[PDB]
Order: C-alpha cells, then structure tokens, then sequence
C-alpha cells in the first residue's frame, strides 16, 4: 500500500515521502517493479496518472552517484516536458546525491556544453539538442545504459524518429528502454519492434473490450438521477460498484449525496492532487468501500475485479469515452452489468454510440437476471 513497499533506497523512500508521494499509481504500481528487473517497456500512458514517476523513481534506483558518467537518457519532445521531468528527479531524489542536468532547444548551445564539464548523472533532453551534444562528443553516452522516451508517438514521427536511431548509435549496444507514449501508430511500432528486446508491455490492446457486459438503459430526467440511483442500488445485488459523472463537480454533489444517504463511497476526479487519486484508487481497491463516484479511471477501463456494476450517471457524448468508460483490457471471462441514465437531451448520442461500437444498450427491465452480474467471486 506504500513506496515503502518496493524495497528502495533509504534516501530516496525519504525524498518520495518528503514530496508528499506516499501510494503509487496504477502505472507506478506495474513499472516499478518490471524497470527493477531490467526488462524493456513499452506503455501506453495517459496525463495525470502520475507516469513521470513511473520511470524517475527506478532511474533513481539504478544510478550510481559514484560513477562520475550520465547513466540515464531520458527524451522528452518539448522543453516544458523536460522541465517537469527535472522537477520530479530533482524532487524524488533530493537526497540521493544525483545530478541531472536538462538540454533543449530554445536555449543557448554555449551555456550546455560548459555544463557538462561538471558531473551528470541523467540527462533530460529533446532530440535535436541530444544527438548536437553527443555528435560533438561534449555528452558521452558511453555507460547511458538506461534509455527512456516519454511520449514516444512526438518523437517518432518522421521528422524525428532517424533522430532518435542516431542518438542510440552513441548508447551501449546492451541499454534498457523504457516507452512512454499515448498513441501507437506505424512510426512507433516499427521502432518498438526494431529496438526493445522482449519488452514488457502496459495497455498497449488499442480497442477496450465490452465483451460479457450487459448494458441497460434507463430514460430518466435530470430531477430522477439521484433516484433512479438509489432504487437500483437497493435491489442490485453489487460487489462494488463505479459511477461515472461528466464534470468533476457533480462527482462531488452525487458523492456527498449518497453519503448522506448512507451508502460507502469515496470520489475521485481530475481536478484533485495525483496523490489522493492514488490514494482513492488503492483503498478502493482494498475494498474499504463499496462504491467510487469518478469523472475517469486512472486505469485504462476497469481493473478492479470486484466491480461488477458500472453507471454512467451522466451519459458520454462520444463511443471512445463510453468505452473507456464501460471497457475493459484483460478478465475476458468477466462478467458485468453496465447501467445508462439517458436524458432527452442523450437520446441522440445513445443511437450513435450503439451504431459506431457495434454494441446493444436495451431498455432497463424490470428485474436484471442475476446471472448477468454475480459470480462466485
């Protein structure tokens, strides 16, 4: 349930918990422990589920302060990506006696050459400015035996990707990869599939699943959510359950609603700290509660096996978010049921997300069978 978990150096438990990091996410959860092992990775990663971490906190590991060489490279495609990225390295590793030094472009070639005359443990950089450095022999990339791209897909486009392979020319034949990056087109696979050895892949399906999912409708007004809501729970037969509401607002006013109602929950939404979603995610799972009321998954679709209930209390306006939503990645065995409040006003997109995902929403009856739903789980 802790950093503390993973076995890490004193000093940098210290500057984790010092940063106000104290349970990881998802993705910090799964990488950790697989960048421990030296293994490859490849992970498809979205914003604000705390994916800088994810790869800094094993680079802190792994670096040896007494070796006066950069033992890390980490690309970024933009200089405000590079920043944050130093941020987290200079936070998490506070005490862990670690240099890291950031080379971009939109800065003076002058000033980075000079700067690497002193020590650097890991450098965060852009490709241009990179590969400039290591061609001129300044950055000697020599013992850089860990090699890690964030946000991949911006750097292996076309005009960058022959960048990116030159820049591995100066590594050690023998480096670890770690990718990160939202979207995976021809450009990035071709590269995966030429670069990483065996690598240990994190969400990388490309289409969620709705397979095993029942999924209902019930016409209501905006007056009736709430009870609607409450009349289901009463005679649903839930494990847990995760609500889905379209502003992070009415993630709060439904979650405060229920409570008061007495039902178990927490809430978690995009406009709170990365940390208390780690937080939520964590001693939801641990089932300390029965039900999350959330704007979005730090996952990608459902992970948690005790769900067997899904309601989008507010409808999605798109299929790609009502798969994200209702979808899941791996269990295909699973079964659940997934419940629709549809308005006047949803009528049209509850058309089109049926026809563009090729799935069925049916009308609510009146008793859902429990078959659907239950397992011996």
């Amino acid at each position: 349930n802790t950093f503390e978990d993973f076995y890490l150096k004193r000093e940098l438990l210290m500057g984790i918990f010092e940063a106000g990091f104290e349970k990881p996410s998802p993705i910090q959860e799964e990488a950790i422990p697989v960048a421990i092992t030296g293994r490859d990775i490849l992970a498809r990663a979205k914003n604000g589920t705390g994916k800088t971490a994810a790869f800094v906190i094993p680079t802190l590991e792994k670096v040896k302060p007494k070796l006066n060489k950069i033992q890390a490279l980490i690309m970024v495609p933009t200089r405000e990506l590079a920043l944050q990225t130093s941020q987290v390295v200079r936070t998490l590793g506070k005490h862990c006696g670690i240099s890291c030094m950031v080379t971009t472009g939109g800065t003076n070639l002058r000033d980075d050459i000079l700067r690497l005359n002193e020590t650097v443990h890991i450098l965060v950089g852009t490709p241009g400015r990179v590969l400039d450095l290591a061609s001129r022999k300044v950055a000697d990339l020599s013992d850089c035996s860990l090699f890690i791209m964030d946000e991949a897909d911006k750097m292996l486009s076309r005009d960058f990707k022959t960048i990116i392979e030159q820049i591995l020319s100066f590594l050690p034949p023998t480096h670890q990869s770690l990718l990160f990056s939202a979207t995976f087109p021809l450009t990035v696979k071709e590269f995966m599939v030429k670069h990483l050895h065996k690598p240990y892949e994190i969400n990388l399906m490309e289409e969620l699943t709705l397979k095993g999912i029942t999924q209902y409708y019930a016409f209501v007004e905006e007056r009736q959510k709430l009870h609607c809501l409450n009349t289901l729970f009463s005679k649903l037969q839930i494990n847990q359950a995760i609500i889905f509401c379209n502003s992070t607002n009415r993630v709060e006013l439904l979650a405060k609603k229920i409570t008061d109602l007495g039902y178990s929950c927490y809430y978690s939404h995009a406009r709170m700290k990365q940390q208390e979603r780690n937080k939520v995610f964590h001693e939801f799972r641990q089932g300390k509660v029965r039900t999350l009321v959330c704007s979005d998954l730090l996952t990608r679709g459902i992970d948690i096996q005790a769900v067997n209930v899904v309601i989008n209390f507010d409808f999605p306006k798109t299929a790609e978010t009502y798969l994200h939503r209702i979808g899941r990645s791996g269990r295909f065995g699973h079964l659940g049921l997934a419940i629709n409040l549809i308005n006047w006003n949803d009528r049209f997109n509850l058309y089109k997300i049926e026809q563009e995902l090729g799935t069925e929403i049916a009308a609510i009856p009146a008793t859902i069978d429990k078959s659907l739903y239950v397992a011996e789980n």
